[PDB]
């Protein structure tokens, strides 16, 4: 045991709450067992083109330019983070989070080698094909500040400048753009105006700053929040919400069907679903108003829309609030709880969240954003800073 943030570090954020119908050792049981059950389905390491390498099994329909996609730089970057939180309970945590980071710097970008392809494929010829995601890669340099604090970053891996590589050398190169915003991988133009709201980790980017000190990343995240408000006031007034996409200056939502992903690209779909939790942990761990007046607009929205009950939140609406998905799925709702710890007043709605979420088992797409939201609201996400 060589973890300096074992789990459960149940740290209380000023200004948020938990829910509390239950003890925090209850809170730490239920993500206890929920890890469980997620690393015995999603966590992988049976790649025969890369003994040793880790990935996290996605869902990806069908085959991606020839190849059988086993995962995604995006998975690869949700597991990186459960990994390192859960360090102290697992007790493989550095062994698994160190296949993690070679399968990412074996299947790096054709573009920009710094990141990471966003297809997972067991085939050599995969490693190195494909072009980059920006989540995938803000969640996978994230993890490795994390790591840096875990573990430290004396050993194989030198975990603090692996992320200042990443963070510089891959994200800030490729991914942010000359208007200060993120576009959508390095594929990407540096000029482009196509961003995707879930990719605005406000407080992943904070990190970025306190451990580079590259101001960069505080004029990105100040940015994006004029964005959001520029957006929300003209395309969301009454529910805060944002689109799966979002395009041009000002901005405005992307057009249906943009980059054929779905009919919904235009409206708050499956992309858009991961946006609240990305928004709120501004608040939580750095005190960001302009995140508590965004997270409270959409929490007070769907609540009214419920009538308090979360299992009536549906998967997509349009921005004005109508219903486009028809059932509960943790990826929509687990974000919408989340969003709602800014304001005392939402305990009850919190506690009824809590309940829905704490034994949600579905896929691997809901499951692993919902085992990220739980570990952010039971307070066992901690923040990496740059103390000693």
């Amino acid at each position: 045991a060589k973890e300096m943030k074992p789990f459960p570090q149940q740290v209380n954020y000023a200004g948020v709450i938990k829910p509390n119908h239950v003890t925090q050792e209850s809170l730490n049981a239920s993500v206890r067992s929920y890890y469980d059950n997620w690393k015995k389905k999603y966590l992988k390491n049976d790649l025969s083109s890369l003994p040793g390498g880790y990935y996290v099994k996605g869902e990806i329909t069908g085959d991606a330019d020839g190849f059988k996609p086993l995962g995604t730089s995006e998975g690869q970057g949700y597991g990186m983070i459960i990994t390192v939180l859960m360090a102290g309970y697992d007790s493989n945590a550095q062994k698994i989070y160190d296949g993690l980071f070679k399968t990412a710097r074996t299947f790096k970008s054709s573009q920009n080698p710094n990141l990471m392809g966003w297809v997972v494929a067991d085939s050599k010829k995969a490693q190195g094909h494909f072009d980059s995601a920006t989540d995938g890669d803000l969640d996978i340099a994230y993890s490795l500040l994390l790591a840096h604090k875990q573990w430290g970053s004396n050993g194989t891996v030198n975990y603090l400048k692996e992320a200042q590589d990443m963070i510089t050398k891959g994200i800030k190169a490729s991914n942010v753009t000359n208007n200060n915003q993120l576009n959508l991988g390095d594929w990407d133009s540096k000029s482009s105006l196509d961003t995707r709201p879930s990719d605005w980790m406000m407080s992943h980017l904070r990190a970025f700053y306190e451990f580079t000190g590259d101001k960069t990343w505080l004029t990105v995240i100040n940015n994006l929040y004029d964005v959001y408000t520029q957006f929300s006031n003209k395309y969301s007034p009454n529910t805060g919400l944002i689109s799966d996409f979002v395009v041009k200056n000002p901005p405005q939502p992307a057009p249906k069907d943009f980059l054929d992903e779905s009919e919904y690209t235009n409206a708050y779909y499956y992309n858009a679903s991961r946006v609240p939790l990305r928004i709120v942990m501004d608040y939580a761990m750095y005190g960001e108003k302009r995140s508590k007046v965004i997270s409270d607009k959409v929490s007070s929205w769907i609540q009214n829309k419920t009538n308090g009950n979360p299992s009536k939140i549906v998967d997509g609406y349009q921005l004005n609030g109508s219903n486009i998905g028809s059932y509960p799925t943790a990826v929509f709702v687990s974000p919408f709880i989340a969003a709602s710890i800014t304001s005392s007043n939402n305990q009850k709605w919190v506690n009824s969240g809590w309940d829905w979420m704490k034994n949600k088992r579905e896929r691997y797409f809901s499951d692993s954003y919902n085992l990220l939201t739980m570990l952010f609201i039971t307070g066992n996400w901690w923040k990496p800073v740059p103390d000693d």
